[PDB]
């Protein structure tokens, strides 16, 4: 009637012509001219293209390596079944449901789907095809510019929101970091604080720009947040801020660097207690299998409380060294309980150790073991020192959880009450050696030493003061040898009350070797060992002396 039907007319020929180019010979002229009438045919019914027609019309340009063309009628569909952008409006409304919008950005995403499929089948057809060849570039690397020209030549809007989370999704970070563009930018901006994937994606824009605060920002709201993030997913997002933070971000103020980097800093060392309890709680041979997975719930996810983690886990299990990392952690003001926990921990550790022991033994003489245990391991002090070694290092000393007053004396009274001396083979100075090397002032040493021997609380009592003793003798030798070593350095503190100690130190030792030779059952076995010491002493105090009376003043000094 009213010739010819256009809209129907035109997308038969436009089929026919496409049915034509495929039964060709690929003789360019030909093919090119039926492809490139085909789809001139298909954009002047776009409007009207069926979800049916369009696919197999993709599919057939596809076939026939179109797959610019292709694309280029996937945008021109998506254009005219919307051209008031009622699809731009509903996303950028934050798509309510129950809205009537919905068809129109559907019947885009039908459009961008498709596009999807003609990139990946080119991406496919080319596999290995080198993108040059003999200098200049082959076919398959042209019709990959020109596909891609297509994509980056359009306007549309929702198609490069599709596009960008396209990039996301296969993990093309090379191609979507790329781009000069603000739009991907603010595109994640509001999205940032929705997903970790988007999130991470933001922060790296912002640290290629130097904008390394605006990146510690959103990775440490992200590791706060509720979202579903795994704990040490978050122990990640901490750690980044922290460094972020800590470098100039320009037009930022140096206070309000800090305070992130200090907040961030504080999350850090919480999220790792939280990590050492977890793994180690999944793993105790003596946790049930029920609690376990219940434990692995309530602490794989946001960073609980320092209260939290001490009453409802690492108080629960007996993990003492948490226990002192946590009281660390949170400025805990308590010297009694940070002693009961040091006690705690020496003990518990003591008899670990003792425990490993006897299995060898029992494997050295032929005994079989208890079921379900695994067959020189050190001994017990030796045990005991490498943890308050690991907890020093963890906490730097500087701690209230390392009150040397209080802790050398509970350390000293351990190896005496528990034969950690000479009986097994071990230095009777150990204590003193694993203080010094962990980097006590040696003034704090014997200050506390002197405290140790004029108080005379058990086990420090009797003869067993001869041991105190030596510990004093070996603390001042070694702040000799300091002294010594840098009057040394700077060619290239000590009081009176020193020499005082050593007196009195040797007035110690001839009591109790007085009282050593009247004991009943006969004289005393230490005879020569306490005149040795005495000698060591005497020694000790002639240099005391020596540096006191002015050689300390003269270190510089040639002789
Ligand atoms: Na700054």
């Amino acid at each position: 009637g009213s010739f010819c039907s256009p809209d129907d007319v035109v997308t038969f020929k436009a089929q026919e012509q496409l049915q034509r180019a495929s039964e060709q010979a690929h003789n360019s002229p030909v093919l090119r001219a039926l492809l490139a009438e085909s789809l001139r045919l298909f954009e002047q019914v776009a409007g009207s293209l069926t979800p049916a027609n369009l696919t197999t019309a993709v599919e057939q340009m596809i076939s026939l390596k179109y797959y610019a063309g292709a694309i280029q009628l996937c945008l021109t569909v998506a254009q005219q079944k919307d051209r008031g952008n009622t699809a731009l409006s509903w996303v950028n409304d934050g798509k309510p449901a129950n809205d009537s919008r919905k068809k129109a950005f559907d019947e885009r995403k039908i459009c961008y789907n498709l596009i999807h499929q003609v990139l990946d089948k080119l991406e496919s057809d080319f596999a290995g095809e080198p993108e040059l060849v003999d200098g200049r570039p082959t076919l398959a690397a042209t019709k990959r510019m020109e596909a891609y020209n297509v994509v980056n030549d359009s306007s549309d809007e929702v198609f490069h929101f599709d596009m960008y989370e396209w990039y996301i999704e296969k993990g093309w970070t090379d191609r979507i970091l790329s781009i000069d563009s603000p739009h991907v930018i603010t595109y994640l901006q509001r999205l940032a604080e929705t997903d970790f994937r988007h999130a991470e994606l933001l922060c790296r824009f912002y640290t290629t720009r130097s904008r390394f605060f605006e990146a510690a920002q959103v990775q440490t709201n992200l590791a706060k947040s509720d979202l579903n993030i795994s704990l040490k997913d978050r122990i990640i997002l901490l750690s980044r801020a922290k460094g972020n933070a800590s470098v100039n971000t320009i037009g930022i103020s140096r206070q309000q660097q800090q305070q992130l980097n200090h907040e961030a800093s504080e999350l850090l060392e919480i999220a790792h207690i939280q990590d050492d309890l977890l793994e180690r709680l999944v793993a105790d041979p003596r946790i049930p299998e029920e609690r376990k997975a219940e434990i692995e719930e309530f602490l794989d996810g946001p960073i609980r409380t320092l209260t939290d983690l001490f009453n409802d886990y690492a108080d629960q299990a007996n993990y003492y060294d948490l226990c002192l990392l946590i009281f660390h952690a949170a400025d805990f003001h308590n010297p009694r309980t940070i002693m009961d926990t040091w006690n705690n921990l020496i003990n518990q550790s003591h008899f670990e150790a003792e425990q490993r022991r006897e299995y060898w033994e029992i494997v050295q003489a032929g005994g079989d073991l208890p079921a379900g245990v695994i067959a020189e391991p050190p001994l017990p002090y030796v045990y005991v020192s490498q943890q308050i070694q690991l907890i020093a290092h963890r906490t730097s000393l500087d701690s209230l959880i390392f009150p040397v007053n209080s802790l050398l004396p509970v350390v000293c009274a351990y190896a005496i009450n528990n034969g950690q001396d000479a009986s097994i083979g071990a230095d009777p100075c150990w204590p003193i050696q694993l203080f010094l090397n962990l980097g006590v002032p040696h003034a704090l040493m014997v200050q506390v030493l002197e405290n140790v021997l004029d108080t005379q609380e058990a086990p420090f009592t009797g003869r067993r003061r001869k041991l105190v003793v030596q510990w004093i003798a070996m603390a001042v030798d070694m702040w000799v040898r300091e002294v010594e070593r840098r009057g040394a350095m700077a060619a290239a503190v000590m009081g009176s009350w020193v020499s005082e100690l050593l007196g009195r130190a040797d007035q110690v030792l001839t009591q109790i070797a007085g009282t050593g030779a009247t004991l009943r059952g006969g004289a005393a076995s230490d005879a020569e060992e306490i005149a040795s010491l005495r000698r060591t002493v005497k020694g000790l105090k002639r240099s005391v002396d020596m540096l006191l009376g002015g050689e300390m003043a003269r270190m510089s000094f040639f002789r």
